[PDB]
């Protein structure tokens, strides 16, 4: 249930995902590449679905990998916008569920982003307490699916 | 091409598209749902384009609707932060490009939500010189279809 999975975001999780979304929100562009290149590297079998992006290994200098990239950055700050409201939040995770369900992704699969998260993270000084936060707004999306 | 559009926006029009987004984009919910709404209203031929929202009419309390409207507001927002650098800009008005493009949505038919957004920037004061300002930003994703 998406619904009980957003109840699992308390006082404490949403702190620490405003906390660090601000350091790692604030280069989206950069990131959001260093998201998608580790996930890439880190389970090569996800690359047949974004056949689209064309040559995902040429990272940055990929205009359609870039361009993918900066806007799953505001598919994040949209998440974070929406932490006050539970209603709201669920409507935009649902929105975005459709565009992975469409795409024969699963939950399973689309779990498969925590390891980059955690690494970006950590590329920032932020550690395990912050990942699991992450992995927790991970899990109102996974529910979705 | 669409750099060539989007290397035209000057300093001027840079400056009216992010005073005015300062207030506009500060209600994405409220303001993304009245230029939906407003589209359909004015344009009633485009409802059927978004059947998967299932009776538009219901407007905010539609959550399919309400998760649309917000999630279009961080594309404007998207676009808004990439002004001051055409390369990035261009990739990402190129992704959502291909959104509308898969739904055979024409330059044309693309240009219809300057009526909405003129009306949602006049509700706030804004008059012609920034609805002509966002019609420019419009202008450079109609370069893309
Ligand atoms: C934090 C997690 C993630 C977020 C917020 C996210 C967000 C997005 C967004 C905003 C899009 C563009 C939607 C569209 O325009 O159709 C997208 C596309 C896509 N996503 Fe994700 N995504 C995430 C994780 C994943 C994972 C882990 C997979 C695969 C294992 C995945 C597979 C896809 C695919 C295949 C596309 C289509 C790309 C294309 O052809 O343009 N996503 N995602
Ligand atoms: C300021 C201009 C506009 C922006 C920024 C914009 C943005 C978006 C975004 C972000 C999506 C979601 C893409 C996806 O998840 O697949 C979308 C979907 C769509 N847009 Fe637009 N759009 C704009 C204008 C228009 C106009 C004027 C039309 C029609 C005349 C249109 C028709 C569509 C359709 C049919 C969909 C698919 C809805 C669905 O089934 O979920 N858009 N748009």
């Amino acid at each position: 249930s998406v619904y009980d999975a957003a109840a699992q975001l308390t006082a404490d999780v949403k702190k620490d995902l405003r906390d660090s979304w601000k350091v790692i929100g604030s280069d989206k562009k950069g990131n959001g590449v260093a998201a998608m290149t580790t996930l890439f590297a880190d389970n090569q079998e996800t690359i047949g679905y974004f056949k689209r992006l064309g040559d995902v290994s040429q990272g940055m200098a990929n205009d359609k990998l870039r361009g993918h990239s900066i806007t799953l950055m505001y598919a994040l700050q949209n998440f974070i916008d929406q932490l006050d409201n539970p209603d709201d939040l669920v409507c935009v995770v649902e929105k975005f569920a459709v565009n992975h369900i469409t795409r024969k992704i699963s939950a399973a699969e689309f779990g498969k982003i925590n390891g980059p998260i955690k690494k970006v993270l950590a590329s920032k000084n932020f550690g395990d307490k912050y990942a699991n936060a992450w992995a927790k707004l991970v899990a109102v999306v996974q529910a979705a699916l």
